[PDB]
């Protein structure tokens, strides 16, 4: 699929059961490592397997160039494509690794799409995917139910009316971090090409959803993503999955207290 970097992983002899792709420019190096050696630390968790890759596009600078293939020979966990990586260009990027699942690990049973400003429990994430005995045609994430285009012109995530002609947008999870079964992956590569284009890449994925009558499931009783951040506890990160606005700095702390706290028991 013109793929220039593959992770060195065989999902038929060794199949996943949660991949996790993240999204980051290839400047953000700080991100990938504090993930790296954080919740993206390849393990057995009760059983089961967890990978992680990161998705990049390609860039202008020669520099950045460079310590990005020397990246990938020294962690071979890069999926990367011939594109600009930029803002406005992550709809490539989230087709990219649905692509990859789809060419090269259909065996996942789940896939999770994350930014990398994010902290995200797989611990917990793992134990409501097995209580959930959904295993195709499952989506979850933050439900986003009845969301207006931004018409403001000078906003990061502004559409003109030429990009996005209509009122509202179809249901889609926040692009911070959505989980679906391995299945969906391939389903919405084969449509993906039929579906208007639009920049927002969790908007894309949820017109794909649309177009193939796969609809939006709540992963739990009680809220377990968090777009909007939220205000840390080791008891509130044991029982959610995940947390947006979180610097790499942060991530490190916060999984220091995670791991100097293992042992205390939580109201
Ligand atoms: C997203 O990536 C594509 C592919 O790299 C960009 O399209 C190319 O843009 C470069 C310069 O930006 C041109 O030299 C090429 O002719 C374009 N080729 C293709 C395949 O279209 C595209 O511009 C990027 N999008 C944004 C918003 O920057
Ligand atoms: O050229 C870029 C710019 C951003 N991102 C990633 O896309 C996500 C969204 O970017 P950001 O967090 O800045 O946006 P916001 O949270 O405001 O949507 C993050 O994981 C970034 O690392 C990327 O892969 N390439
Ligand atoms: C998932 O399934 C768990 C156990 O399996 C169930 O046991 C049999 C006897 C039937 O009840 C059948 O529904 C299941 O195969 C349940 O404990 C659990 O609640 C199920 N998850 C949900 C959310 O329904
Ligand atoms: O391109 C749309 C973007 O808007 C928001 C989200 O946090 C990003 O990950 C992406 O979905
Ligand atoms: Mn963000």
């Amino acid at each position: 699929g013109n793929f220039l970097k593959l992770p060195d992983t065989d999902c038929r002899q060794t199949p996943p059961f949660l991949v996790l792709l993240v999204t980051s420019s290839h400047k953000q190096l700080a991100e990938r490592m504090a993930i790296r050696q954080t919740w993206g630390k390849e393990r057995m968790v009760k059983g089961k397997q967890l990978k992680t890759f990161f998705l990049l596009g390609t860039t202008s600078s020669a520099a950045e160039t460079k310590e990005v293939d020397q990246e990938s020979q020294r962690h071979g966990d890069i999926i990367q494509k011939d594109f600009l990586d930029v803002y406005y260009n992550l709809t490539l990027k989230t087709m990219m690794g649905i692509e990859w699942v789809h060419r090269f690990c259909p065996q996942a049973a789940f896939v999770m799409k994350t930014d990398s400003d994010m902290f995200i429990n797989v611990d917990y994430l793992t134990e409501l995917l097995l209580k959930k005995n959904r295993t195709t045609r499952f989506f979850t994430g933050f439900l986003k139910l009845n969301e207006f285009p931004i018409r403001q012109p000078f906003s990061k995530w502004f559409v003109s009316k030429s990009e996005y002609p209509w009122d509202r947008y179809p249901p889609f999870c926040s692009g911070t971090g959505y989980v679906f079964s391995g299945d969906v992956a391939s389903q919405v590569y084969n449509v993906s090409k039929s579906v208007p284009y639009i920049k927002l890449e969790d908007v894309f994925v949820g017109l794909c959803l649309e177009r193939l009558n796969i609809r939006l499931e709540e992963l739990h009783s009680q809220p377990t993503f968090f777009p909007g951040g939220l205000r840390f506890s080791v008891c509130l990160f044991r029982r959610i999955v995940a947390c947006h606005f979180i610097k790499p700095r942060t991530l490190l702390d916060y999984w220091q207290a995670l791991e100097n706290s293992r042992g205390e028991d939580c109201p």
